[PDB]
């Protein structure tokens, strides 16, 4: 197979400043310890590509998670914080649209190549929290 636009997502990437992810988690319902914990991490993201299934993995000294999916395709993720969702990733002009669904509540992460960055913004009804990766 050859090259994919999503391609420019592949790589290892380490976070390098976050804005208003204490308020995302609230909004979230992330508990008092999980917050203070979640929230001092600096996780390296790793995003690889093999045919149709892109992987993302998260590595910190909170949590290590992955997911892997097709876009378009609905699949079971248990997140950092330990819920539970029902989740769908798709590609929208360029940026990758993470929609996670449970207990009746929705929250959307958008991850974009922004310059030699990777950009993270994950929202909970009005509230935004923007997480900056670089490469690693
Ligand atoms: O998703 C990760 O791997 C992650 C890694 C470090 C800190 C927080 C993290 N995610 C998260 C935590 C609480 C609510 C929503 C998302």
């Amino acid at each position: 197979r050859g090259s994919h636009m999503c391609d420019a997502f592949v790589g290892t990437w380490k976070l390098v400043s976050s804005e208003n992810f204490d308020d995302y988690m609230k909004e979230v319902g992330v508990g008092f310890a999980t917050r203070k914990v979640a929230g001092m991490a600096k996780p390296n993201m790793i995003i690889s590509v093999n045919g149709d299934v892109i992987t993302i993995k998260s590595e910190s000294t909170f949590k290590n998670t992955e997911i892997s999916f097709i876009l378009g395709q609905e699949f079971d993720e248990v997140t950092a914080d330990d819920r539970k969702v029902k989740s769908t990733i798709t590609l929208d002009g360029g940026v990758l649209v993470h929609v996670q669904k449970w207990d009746g509540k929705s929250t959307t992460i958008k991850r974009k190549r922004e310059d030699d960055k990777l950009v993270v913004e994950c929202v909970m009804k009005g509230v935004t929290s923007t997480r900056v990766y670089e490469r690693a």
